[PDB]
């Protein structure tokens, strides 16, 4: 599909058994989701934006469907205002910007 | 162009007269970039990102060439990480995400 960006970029995503819209965000190295309790081994890590850093949960190749397309890899968990699929992902269900 | 996401779609800006890189970021609403001097009435603003909030200036109907596609919009100026075109001027430019 084709996206304009006339809004927000919010698609729904499934993460298990919760569903959830979140962002295709371009700007975003690594997918970052709202605090939710997955299973499984993470590592903590910090990362940076606008207003400083927050603490995530990085855990590693986690499925995660993406408007019907299916990705697998590193998700990244915490207090996040807003779900952001990044780079990480986007480049797996073939996604590119255009002008 | 198309650009693909297995690196950070960082692209060649012209503002003022001067060439900068900056992030197309679907993810971000506004434009803002690190610290400058831009010309005319500016308006003190704060916006939040990942990490919280900041104080920026606000310009507005400033030119902008983003990749040769031109673009008169609103800049905010601050703190950023990184400087990053956001949706009010990526819609000017015809960007779209396509998967
Ligand atoms: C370092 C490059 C950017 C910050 C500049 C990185 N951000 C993604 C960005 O798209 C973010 C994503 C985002 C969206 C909404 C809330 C928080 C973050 N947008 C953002 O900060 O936009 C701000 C400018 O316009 C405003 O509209 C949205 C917030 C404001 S991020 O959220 O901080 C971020 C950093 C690291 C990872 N792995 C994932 C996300």
């Amino acid at each position: 599909p084709q996206i304009t960006l006339w809004k927000r970029p919010l698609v729904t995503i499934r993460i298990g058994g919760q569903l959830k819209e979140a962002l295709l965000d371009t700007g975003a190295d690594d997918t970052v989701l709202e605090e939710m309790n997955l299973p499984g081994k993470w590592k903590p890590k910090m990362i940076g934006g606008i207003g400083g850093f927050i603490k995530v949960r990085q855990y590693d190749q986690i499925p995660i469907e993406i408007c019907g397309h299916k990705a697998i890899g590193t998700v990244l968990v915490g207090p996040t205002p807003v779900n952001i699929i990044g780079r990480n992902l986007l480049t797996q269900i073939g996604c590119t910007l255009n002008f």
